[PDB]
């Protein structure tokens, strides 16, 4: 509640709508701003869908070779486009989705958990009544305001990310695989990672979509402290609106100061 003025000032400085939910897993203190408003989740689902994949499949089964065609390649598939003729190991596809945001890898991940419907079913089983998953990449980025397809809230997303990365949604060995996939990726450098102090460590998953949608979700580790789970979502009124990574980094600075 104390941070509401700071977040509203960021909305004005960046002409955007901002959704924030952060929870300190050691104290249960939360920071929330518009945390119940819907945004298109865009590529942030890839971290959670990787969690669902790990929950439903053994570590050894990540060695299965999955194949696809040139026709299957959707926009922004920098890893999968290099391996059409040979296929890739399932674990490498999941890693490509989380690390590089490869969209064809995201669709294969969807396929392996039952499509958008299967992803939604898995989240409902974890107690998430909010997230709505309907479409594959790249149509899921359409982000029409008022259209609930492929949307969630900062609170719902953060709660799911907490379950997978710190909670009891996964066994410890798979939790480690997921958090490692989330660490050290360039797609996160200008977002939450840019807004935390230099002695903090961030494992994140970024997202971007239409209507200026720009998101980042993360598990962050301060020094000598329990992790903090952060979801920052943002969007704008106009379909062709730009986004500004600095909004997410600035929102992160407010969270850091409060926590
Ligand atoms: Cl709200």
């Amino acid at each position: 509640q104390a941070t509401h003025k700071e977040f509203s000032q960021l909305e004005k400085k960046f002409d955007a709508r901002l959704g924030v939910y952060a929870i300190d897993t050691g104290t249960n203190q939360t920071i929330s701003y518009r945390s119940n408003e819907r945004f298109a989740f865009a590529s942030t689902y890839k971290a959670l869908a990787a969690g669902v994949l790990l929950q439903q499949n053994s570590i050894d089964s990540l060695n299965e070779v999955i194949t696809y065609t040139k026709e299957d390649l959707v926009d922004y598939s920098p890893v999968t486009e290099k391996h059409v003729d040979t296929g890739m190991k399932l674990g490498e596809i999941a890693e490509a989705a989380v690390r590089s945001s490869d969209n064809t890898a995201g669709n294969i991940l969807f396929n392996k958990i039952g499509g958008p419907k299967g992803y939604e079913k898995a989240l409902r089983h974890m107690g998430d009544r909010i997230t709505m998953s309907d479409r594959f990449e790249t149509e899921l980025n359409e982000a029409i305001p008022g259209d609930i397809r492929d949307t969630s809230t900062a609170k719902a997303i953060a709660t799911n990310l907490k379950a997978f990365t710190v909670g009891n949604a996964l066994p410890a060995e798979k939790r480690k695989i997921l958090t490692e996939w989330m660490k050290g990726n360039a797609t996160g450098d200008k977002l939450i990672r840019a807004g935390v102090p230099t002695d903090w460590v961030v494992g994140d998953k970024s997202g971007a979509g239409s209507y200026g949608t720009r998101n980042d979700i993360a598990i962050v580790w301060p020094p000598n402290r329990t992790p903090i789970i952060i979801a920052i979502l943002s969007s704008k009124d106009e379909k062709e609106a730009t986004y500004d990574n600095q909004l997410i980094a600035e929102a992160t600075e407010v969270i850091v100061k409060a926590l």
